[PDB]
């Protein structure tokens, strides 16, 4: 109705827009209600053992990002999120810029909620 159809654009930067690619890739994204983030970030954790995962909020919604150990099609990360979604929107994509996606969404509009790991995620993490 008036459930958002993309990412809030702010985030775009961010985000691979080919969700169809063969590419399997290691970060994602997603943006979906309070309620229905709340229990994907304890699935998606057990799941896809992911090494780690944080919940955004933004207005009423939430953004989950989580990084794996093993790659993935952003296809299927999003075949499993769905499965718990009837009337609720959802949407799901790769993240490319994994610390600088992770910084916007711990800032205006944005603020965080919950994290894997405390302190959360560290620049030096990456390349």
């Amino acid at each position: 109705v008036e459930d958002p159809k993309d990412f809030p654009v702010d985030l775009h930067a961010f985000l691979s827009q080919a969700v169809f690619s063969n590419r399997t890739v290691a970060s994602f994204a997603v943006y979906t209600t309070k309620e229905k983030a709340q229990i994907l970030y304890k699935k998606l954790m057990e799941k896809y053992s992911v090494t780690f995962i944080s919940r955004h909020g933004f207005g009423g919604h939430n953004i989950l990002f989580f990084l794996t150990p093993h790659r993935h099609r952003v296809s299927a990360i999003n075949n499993y999120c769905q499965k718990l979604c009837t009337f609720s929107f959802l949407i799901c994509k790769g993240v490319n810029k994994e610390y600088l996606f992770y910084s916007a969404l711990c800032r205006q509009p944005y603020a965080v909620v919950e994290e894997s790991i405390q302190g959360g995620l560290k620049e030096h993490d990456f390349n």
